[PDB]
Formats: structure tokens, sequence, C-alpha cells
């Protein structure tokens, strides 16, 4: 099991309204495609780091490092980051398996 | 609920054994201070920012008791000993929703 994570910021034309409705899309697409087991997002409040900008956090859970790229490659996925290319202005991407 | 989310780059100098000891020592925090619920650590292995190489995944009850880790004996020992050997982190607090 591996999680896949993004550390996003919008760009500022971008509204809360609009955050929340992307978010949302992201969460559905769950139960389209056969690869993504899981997904949560959340705003970070406590704002630590202003000076990077970042505001949000994305997790999705894998299978495997592997099965990534199903899910990269899914009509769903690129469809999703087609329509909500402008959204976005900067994000890390990190891909890890959770332990202790 | 909420994850305090830590990400981090260590200093060139320290090596894998005092990384994985690092996070022993970080995840053995859970079970003396009562705030802290769960922790999870990871390498990330995709590499594709540059940048930062771990993530940390901290879980609480309330952002409130955060504060209750932050200043916890046990954690201020932990960074004392160890904030050296990381060259710098990003931390984010949230609430994982749907």
């Amino acid at each position: 099991a591996v999680k896949h994570l993004i550390v996003l910021k919008f760009k500022d034309e971008i509204t809360e309204a609009q955050k929340e409705e992307f978010f949302k899309t992201w969460v559905n697409l769950v139960n389209i495609i056969p690869a993504m087991k899981d997904v949560y997002w959340g705003k970070d409040v406590t704002q630590k780091n202003k000076e990077e900008g970042y505001t949000h956090i994305v997790e999705v859970t894998f299978e495997s490092v592997e099965t990534i790229q199903d899910y990269i490659i899914h009509p769903a996925h690129v469809g999703f980051g087609d329509v909500y290319r402008s959204f976005w202005e900067k994000l890390l991407i990190f891909d890890y398996t959770p332990r202790k």
C-alpha cells in the first residue's frame, strides 16, 4: 500500500467554491478509476510556512507505486487534469509507503 | 480529527541509519505523549520535485491538542537532540476529509 501525496497552492483568482468543487471532483474519481483505492483532502489551518504558499493537501491511496501509472493514464484522470489545469499555481508530489 | 504533516529534508551528512533511528525515536513518543494518537513516516520514492525526501504524519484529536504535544517535555527533548538533523521542513495541519 502506497500513498500519493500532493501539496498544492491554487492560483489567486480561484475562489473557495471552486476549490471545494475541484476536491469533490477529485474524491469522486475513486468510484470510476479501479487503481484509486481512497482519497482524502484538507485545508491547512496553521499556516506555518506562508512564505511557501501551499494551502491544501491531498492523499491518494494505491496498492503499489506500479498502479499509480494506471491512474495517471486513466481517461477520467486525464480529463480531470485537463479541466482543472488553470486552477493550480504549484505543487509538490510524493509517493511513499507509510510505516513505523 | 487533524493530521500534523511534516515534509522534511535532512542535512547531507546524515546517514540512512541515523534517519531510521530519528524516525524510530519519533514514533516511540506516541506512547509517552497523551496528545499524540498515531504516527507514520515514509521515504519518497518518486523524487520528481527535485528537495524534500521524507514525510511524517502525526494524528491528533483536534488542532488544540497539537499544542499539548509541541510543549510536552518528551517532545522538547526530541527536538533538542535531533533538530540539527534536518535542513528544512514544511508543516501542515489539516482535517482530512472527503
